[PDB]
């Protein structure tokens, strides 16, 4: 079908009911998480690259995301029981501003002691997804719990918002828009 992950999509479509659906398709381990993330910021997203703390993904983040698209990706645990979650960063090049937007996601084993967090930042200049950003995101840069939606200014004209649902397959659905323009 059209839906499928490491795939771009026209960004009017992202949805939660779409990232449900996206779920779906996905390899049927019990810790993943399907993301998508709105480009509504004026400019090309490019160089997408990932970091993965544990788990993988089964297709490849696409290379870019033009303005008025929308990227979906897929990562899930190692299968089996191996006690592990999926945790992880994308990041995008976005030239005419020179920063790198980078998104955090963490959908953790074991419940009894964790739970779902995410976050987005922009960093300076062109950053390869990687540990650094993983710890600053999760640990340092105030994430967000899977309570509701949630928004967050990014300096260089841009803000986003989101919202990641709670459980080990999980959604989590960003946007990226100018100041100027109302998400929540």
């Amino acid at each position: 079908a059209r839906i499928a992950a490491g795939t771009i999509i026209a960004g009017a479509e992202l949805t939660i009911g779409l990232l449900q659906n996206l779920l779906d398709v996905l390899a049927n381990v019990n810790r993943k998480c399907a993301v998508g993330v709105d480009n509504e910021s004026g400019f090309r997203w490019q160089e997408g690259s990932t970091y993965f703390f544990s788990g993988t993904a089964d297709e490849n983040l696409p290379y870019s995301v033009s303005d008025g698209y929308a990227v979906l990706y897929g990562p899930r645990k190692t299968n089996g029981p191996v006690a592990t979650g999926v945790v992880g960063v994308l990041a995008y090049y976005i030239p005419s501003i020179g920063k790198t937007l980078a998104v955090m996601w963490s959908v953790p084993f074991d419940y009894n002691f964790y739970q779902n967090w995410w976050n987005a930042k922009l960093y300076s200049g062109n950053q390869d997804a990687d540990y650094d950003h993983y710890v600053d995101l999760y640990y340092d840069a105030n994430p967000f719990k899977a309570n509701g939606w949630h928004e967050r200014s990014l300096g260089s004209g841009l803000k986003f918002c989101g919202s990641m649902s709670s459980s080990g397959q999980a959604t989590l659905e960003i946007h990226v828009l100018k100041e100027s323009e109302t998400c929540m």
